[PDB]
DNA sequence: GTACGCGCTGTCCCCCGCGTTTTAACCGCCAAGGGGATTACTCCCTAGTCTCCAGGCACGTGTCAGATATATACATCCTGTGCATGTA
């Protein structure tokens, strides 16, 4: 989430992304809600829901 | 008068540039603690101010020091001044 990267790749021009990853952790909800957040902007921070 | 500034010369030589090697620094982790100037508050105590009585460095006065003009007892030529022996 604190990375540098994160919020620099989300500014950029895009209207479709794809994701490709071999296998995402299982626990620690934190780093899924980070890579839904980056996917589209509407989710809110709120996880533990 | 003269010699050093100036102009010219060759001699070579050390940094420039372009390339190649090596490395310092930021990103991620993983969030954790850690301390020092700041703001507010609470006492608290020593200089400002007044105060008069003592007194002391700027000031004027005396006297030795340093330097200078003045007779003074010789000092060095200068002026007369006298003597002895050979000459026509």
């Amino acid at each position: 989430f604190r990375s540098t990267r994160w919020q620099a790749l989300l500014n950029f021009n895009t209207q479709r992304r794809l994701l490709l990853t071999g296998t995402p952790l299982q626990n620690n909800l934190a780093e899924l809600w980070s890579l839904l957040y980056f996917l589209m902007p509407q989710t809110v921070i709120d996880g533990k829901k």
